[PDB]
């Protein structure tokens, strides 16, 4: 019963997901006079030649491309974190105004939408495991601007129709999650959680700080989405982010000066 409604929007999660109020709650604002340039933190290392895409779903708050993370086959390594972790999904939280959209922001600048590529811990053995562990997950965080398409993201858009409403599944392979990355990898990074129930503490958010555009067109795409189930009445899937979390005592590290 959670969601993104006046009933059961982000104000109201605390109350089947106390942690909502915790220590390391996502996403947050980066305001970036304050976050600290780290010389000692090594590039990025996006590992997504050997990605193997499978599916894509909506499950009624978001739609996720999910890949075969049976294997080492699309990793992100470096930048902060120690060991290897794997590609299990991407999925983006949007608008319903290009005005607003993301859940990080940045200098209390809101972006069009964001992508989140999520990965998990291998030593921990299987993401379930891993949501449990204070260093379980990487999310790579992209923002989105509206200008110019990102041709790689119209193989997403084009699906869409077939996976309208909640519950729906389409074959989705062969796509190559390297045409949403922006040309730098310059991050900002900070210790934080899963931005939807259950909330887990369990994430080093790694944010880009290049936004990739895509066109009007795209995002009124992901617009026409459906939180509800076929047959039910349709609610538009819009503005299913949730809102900058209180930073508490945390610092956001910046890998670039
Ligand atoms: N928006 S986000 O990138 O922070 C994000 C990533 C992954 C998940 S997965 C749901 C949590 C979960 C699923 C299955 C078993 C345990 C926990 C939720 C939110
Ligand atoms: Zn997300």
């Amino acid at each position: 019963h959670w969601g993104y409604g006046k009933h059961n929007g982000p104000e109201h999660w605390h109350k089947d997901f106390p942690i909502a109020k915790g220590e390391r709650q996502s996403p947050v604002d980066i305001d970036t006079h304050t976050a600290k340039y780290d010389p000692s933190l090594k590039p990025l290392s996006v590992s997504y030649d050997q990605a193997t895409s499978l599916r894509i779903l909506n499950n009624g708050h978001a739609f996720n491309v999910e890949f075969d993370d049976s294997q080492d086959k699309a990793v992100l390594k470096g930048g902060p974190l120690d060991g290897t972790y794997r590609l299990i999904q991407f999925h983006f939280h949007w608008g319903s105004l290009d005005g607003q959209g993301s859940e990080h922001t940045v200098d209390k600048k809101k972006y069009a939408a964001e992508l989140h590529l999520v990965h998990w811990n291998t030593k921990y053995g299987d993401f379930g495991k891993a949501v449990q562990q204070p260093d379980g997950l990487a999310v790579l965080g992209i923002f989105l601007k509206v200008g110019s398409a990102k041709p790689g993201l119209q193989k997403v858009v084009d699906v869409l129709d077939s996976i309208k409403t909640k519950g729906k599944s389409a074959d989705f392979t062969n796509f190559d999650p390297r045409g949403l990355l922006p040309e730098s990898l310059d991050y900002w990074t900070y210790p934080g959680s899963l931005t939807t129930p259950p909330l887990l503490e369990c994430v080093t958010w790694i944010v880009l700080k290049e936004p990739i555009s895509v066109s009007s067109e795209q995002v009124l795409k992901f617009r026409k989405l459906n939180f509800n189930g076929e047959g039910e009445p349709e609610e538009l899937m819009v503005d299913n982010w949730r809102p900058a979390q209180p930073l508490k005592n945390r610092q956001i590290k910046a890998s670039f000066k």
